């Protein structure tokens, strides 16, 4: 049995930018002088070590700089125990812009832009173009464009996907949807934004 335990116990924990999270490190020790240390990968920022059986790490209003490896180290009866946990900090986009905002007959393309997002890695962040609740088959993705989006003291990103549309068939769907999805350890986040599809006379009502 291990005398050192951390709650939550998972080796990686995802925390949203601006959110809070605590890690509680407990050390069972029958002998006096037990100590618990929380630190980063090294101690260039300062390690905190206390004479205790319970030490809690709290990131508050998380910044991107909170991301990285944390280690709790316990000392009891001359032995050392450890637990390593990786904090991932992510910014799920707070806005998704679609262009054009509504489609009319003849429109060949949709663009969807996620604002203030990180990470942008395609294995974490994905875009899909839906018709009803299914992905639209044959929509040709033209590759994400990634630009920097500075917010406060952190660099987030603005990411645009574009699709060349296939024939929509008949009857024509009432709407398409852009969806941005972020997959991280233990969780999946999504944002779906409607794109109305209008009739063939709309162009003449401008």
């Amino acid at each position: 049995v291990k005398p050192l335990q951390v709650e939550p116990p998972e080796p990686v924990v995802a925390v949203a930018l601006g959110a809070s999270r605590q890690l509680t490190c407990r050390l069972a020790c029958a002998d006096r002088g037990a100590s618990v240390q929380w630190r980063g990968l090294d101690t260039s920022l300062g390690a905190v070590q206390s004479d205790t059986g319970r030490s809690v790490l709290t990131v508050r209003n998380a910044s991107l700089s909170a991301a990285g490896t944390r280690v709790c180290v316990g000392s009891c009866g001359g032995r050392t125990f450890q637990h390593t946990v990786q904090l991932l900090v992510y910014a799920f986009p707070n806005q998704l812009t679609v262009s054009p905002a509504a489609l009319v007959p003849g429109d060949p393309e949709v663009a969807c832009t996620a604002h203030k997002v990180t990470p942008v890695d395609p294995n974490a962040l994905s875009f899909s173009l839906l018709v009803g609740g299914q992905e639209l088959e044959g929509a040709q993705a033209l590759g994400p464009e990634v630009q920097q989006e500075p917010i406060g003291g952190d660099v987030l990103f603005r990411v645009t996907e574009r699709w060349r549309l296939p024939p929509l068939g008949t009857p024509v769907p009432p709407a398409l949807y852009c969806q941005a999805t972020m997959r991280l350890p233990g969780l999946e986040l999504s944002h779906r934004q409607a794109i109305p599809v209008l009739g063939g006379e709309n162009l003449y009502f401008q």
